[PDB]
């Protein structure tokens, strides 16, 4: 008896590669709070992110953010490894 995350993967304003930013992965919905975040570029596990309070809902679900100051470059794929109840799941920024 599980809730799988709801998870969001986005940055804090558009992409202007060259320009610093933030790269932020959003977790809610879920259930048990046991929960792993990790940002990647282009697979590799970026150092030195910064991990949100868990927030306790009405519910009994869960939220929690990770994220990162970072500066887009050409070429590079961001994206967020997810890991709960076990499982893994790798979501994209996207836009």
């Amino acid at each position: 008896a599980t809730s799988s995350p709801n998870v969001q993967v986005y940055t804090y304003k558009l992409i202007k590669e060259g320009e610093s930013n933030v790269l932020l992965c959003h977790a809610k919905d879920f259930s048990p709070p046991n929960i792993k975040l990790e940002l990647l570029e282009n697979g590799r596990i970026i150092p030195n992110t910064t991990q949100s309070d868990l927030s306790f809902e009405s519910d009994w679900s869960f939220k929690l953010t990770r994220y990162v100051e970072f500066t887009p470059q050409s070429g590079y794929k961001y994206s967020c490894m997810v890991t709960h109840n076990g499982d893994s799941k790798e979501i994209q920024l996207d836009r």
